[PDB]
């Protein structure tokens, strides 16, 4: 027996106990070793409830990046409402590692293996965990990268789908590499490398699994319209420096159109910050090549309102919410307690 219950968790990982890397130094005396010997039990023939949109793990693991960040990468200037903090901000050597989220005795992790699952709603193979898998904490925007891919159809994720307003999460189950790199000795003129024939190909899937939860209709797809840097570029930050790239290119519907595509990319140092408050300035780039090869897993749309009385659809890339980051991830576990 459980009851759906919240609690408060402990982290694993595997971090090399000497790396300076930030994530492994975070990890060492933040997170207990990986179980070496963990299990999973099949609840036979159980059927348990989940929801993706409404998880505290969610939130647990936002309190746990938001914490790494800010022990790790902290910026030269802090403009957070007025009171701007002058100090430290050495270079650093980033890349995250994956973490495990355990619970403590009392409770367990439900993990939903259906391969279909669309994050909410209800699960039929239901198997007991105690520690989750490890999860790559990825900041970035508009593009998932680093993490899982669907194990069968292209999964489309969202609160109500019928709610414009409400972020949509395509889970990808191929993915498209892209890579971005800063040319060795204009230091923040940067861009990200993408094969444009497996991109239009996942492109257009997308399409075709967009119209079946649409009433198949037309469509279309948009650069975001306004709003922060951050977001109307796939903002993302690599070897430490934050790379901002125009994902213009990717979200025209122009598809001779299927070479290298080149996205142009800028090195920014002040960053409209993710974890909340306000802006931060950074250093300069580091010399040398800034290069960073990432799988994209997933998107961030946001579909445009108002089109009920037209005949399509139009969506536009988001981001922003690194809660909906994680929550790529954590669809599939959700904390119950053992009463
Ligand atoms: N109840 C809560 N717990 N809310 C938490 C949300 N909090 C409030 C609102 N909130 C924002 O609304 N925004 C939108 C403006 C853009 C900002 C950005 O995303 N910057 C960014 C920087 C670097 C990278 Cl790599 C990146 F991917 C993104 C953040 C902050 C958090
Ligand atoms: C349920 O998930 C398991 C993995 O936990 C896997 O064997 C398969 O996808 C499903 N198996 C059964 C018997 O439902
Ligand atoms: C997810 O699947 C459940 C199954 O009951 C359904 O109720 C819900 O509307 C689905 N959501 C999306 C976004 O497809
Ligand atoms: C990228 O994707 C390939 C296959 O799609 C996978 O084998 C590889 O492990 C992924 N790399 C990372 C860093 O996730
Ligand atoms: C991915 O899902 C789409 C449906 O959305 C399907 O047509 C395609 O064959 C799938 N590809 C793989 C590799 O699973
Ligand atoms: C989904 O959003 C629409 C539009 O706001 C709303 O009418 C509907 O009630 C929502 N669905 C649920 C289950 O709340
Ligand atoms: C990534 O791009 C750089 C610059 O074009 C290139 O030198 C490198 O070989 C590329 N790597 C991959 C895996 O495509
Ligand atoms: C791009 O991807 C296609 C299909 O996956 C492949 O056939 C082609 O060789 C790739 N192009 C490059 C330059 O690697
Ligand atoms: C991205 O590039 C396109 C075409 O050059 C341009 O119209 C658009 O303004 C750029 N995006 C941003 C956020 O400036
Ligand atoms: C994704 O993983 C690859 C290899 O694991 C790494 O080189 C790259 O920096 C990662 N991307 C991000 C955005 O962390």
């Amino acid at each position: 027996v459980w009851k759906d219950a919240d609690t408060t968790l402990f982290c694993a990982s595997d971090a090399k106990a000497y790396e300076t890397e930030v994530h492994n130094v975070w990890a060492t005396h933040a997170c207990v070793p990986t179980d070496p010997n963990p299990q999973e039990i099949h609840l036979e023939n159980v059927t348990e409830n989940f929801n993706m949109w409404k998880n505290n793990m969610v939130e647990q693991m936002h309190e746990d990046i938001i914490s790494l960040w800010d022990q790790s990468l902290q910026p030269c200037v802090k403009l957070t409402g007025g009171s701007v903090i002058k100090q430290a901000c050495p270079k650093i050597s980033f890349d995250p590692i994956p973490i495990h989220y355990c619970t403590p005795a009392g409770y367990v992790i439900l993990k939903c293996n259906d391969k279909n699952f669309n994050g909410t709603g209800p699960c039929k193979n239901v198997s007991s965990v105690q520690c989750t898998h490890g999860i790559k904490p990825v900041v970035s925007t508009q593009l998932l990268l680093n993490g899982s891919l669907a194990e069968e159809e292209i999964i489309i994720r969202s609160e109500n789908l019928t709610n414009n307003a409400k972020t949509i999460i395509v889970h990808l189950n191929k993915s498209v590499e892209i890579n971005c790199t800063r040319p060795s000795n204009d230091i923040r003129k940067a861009y990200c490398e993408i094969n444009g024939t497996k991109w239009n190909k996942v492109l257009k899937q997308v399409t075709e699994k967009l119209k079946e939860h649409f009433n198949n209709k037309t469509i279309i797809f948009q650069p975001p319209s306004g709003g922060d840097l951050e977001i109307t570029m796939h903002s993302f930050n690599c070897r430490g420096e934050f790379f901002y790239c125009n994902t213009t290119q990717l979200f025209n519907n122009t598809c001779g159109c299927n070479g290298t595509i080149t996205l142009p990319c800028k090195i920014k140092q002040i960053i409209n910050m993710w974890q909340g408050t306000g802006q931060a300035m950074y250093a300069p780039p580091i010399d040398g090549k800034i290069n960073c090869v990432s799988n994209i897993t997933g998107i961030l749309l946001t579909r445009d309102g108002g089109a009920n009385n037209t005949s399509n659809e139009t969506f536009r890339p988001g981001g922003g919410d690194m809660r909906d980051n994680w929550r790529s991830e954590l669809y599939k576990y959700k904390v119950v307690q053992i009463e």
